[PDB]
């Protein structure tokens, strides 16, 4: 797939997702929510969406990833919504690994109003 | 697929998930967990499960979605488990978009006790 | 698939994921993050990764699961990263259900630097 930017890294065939980098330094006080920029854009392949999910190293620090659904038609820059849900302050350095992008399949169904048994 | 209720919206072919609506007004104080009702029921297609995941607009407000696995055999009403992990109070209006439902494939394996190399 | 340990349970064909058990008692104060051990190891099938996601019963208690991506090539013991994002203390008993493991498909793409339209 075509991407733009160096905020996303190539993975091995045995890894589920691509590491995403922080485009700039970010400081987060306990309970603070910030949308961290990555500087990358992508043209997800037709029939798939992208899931942003956390990495064990940052997660074990009390940081969580909110939202996380990259739609196939999105062309904007990818942003990672992060909250410090721990009780201590944390600083993420520029170009630090903050999350992962996993490509998964799309299933489009038509909504039929009926009565579920 | 067959659904029941107007708490879930039809999506475009380029979107990954269906927007879920809050069935009633909800107030959440910092650190509060509440199971928000949607009023919708569904008959997921055989071979798939449903994943409830957050929307960027509410996530950027410090709200997170817990749990989130809708099993293929579930017929009850879908509920969205939400926590305010931010430091300020928040009110979700009736019929406000609070989450997304994405349909993904099922992989059933048999558990073989052995020794992993 | 081959596993090692009794910290993971067999599921029915209509359930999305396998219940994961806590290998030991864990106490978590509000805002505390701990990596709970399960004692299980697995040889995920080629072409799939594993997703650790929350269960409604523990999620409705204000506990969340961070990280959660089990790579196909991982052979270590599976650990569940848990945070108490609620305002009250919680104790998880030994061998208590704390999460779920769902097997999903792998999509490996090659990164092509270009210009996304
Ligand atoms: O964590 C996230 C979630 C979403 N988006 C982007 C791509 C999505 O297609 C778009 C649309 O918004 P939501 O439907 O996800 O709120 O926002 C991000 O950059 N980061
Ligand atoms: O966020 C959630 C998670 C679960 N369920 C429902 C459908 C599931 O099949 C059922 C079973 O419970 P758990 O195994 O997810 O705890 O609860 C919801 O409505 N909302
Ligand atoms: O919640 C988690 C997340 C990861 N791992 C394991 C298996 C992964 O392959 C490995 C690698 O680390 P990350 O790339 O997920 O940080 O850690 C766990 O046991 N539990
Ligand atoms: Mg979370
Ligand atoms: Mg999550």
């Amino acid at each position: 797939m075509i991407i733009e930017g160096d905020g996303i890294l190539d993975k091995r065939s045995e890894d589920a997702g691509y590491d995403l980098l922080a485009a700039k330094e970010i400081h987060l006080l306990p309970g603070e929510v910030k949308v961290i920029p990555t500087g990358v854009k992508l043209m997800l392949p037709k029939g798939y969406w992208g899931l942003i999910i956390g990495k064990s190293s940052i997660g074990s620090k009390g940081l969580d990833v909110l939202g996380g659904v990259i739609d196939e038609g999105y062309r904007g820059e990818i942003g990672v919504i992060m909250i410090n849900v721990s009780r201590k302050s944390i600083t993420l350095m520029e170009r630090q690994k903050i999350a992962q992008l996993i490509i998964l399949p799309c299933k489009h169904e038509v909504l039929e109003q009926g009565k579920v048994v």
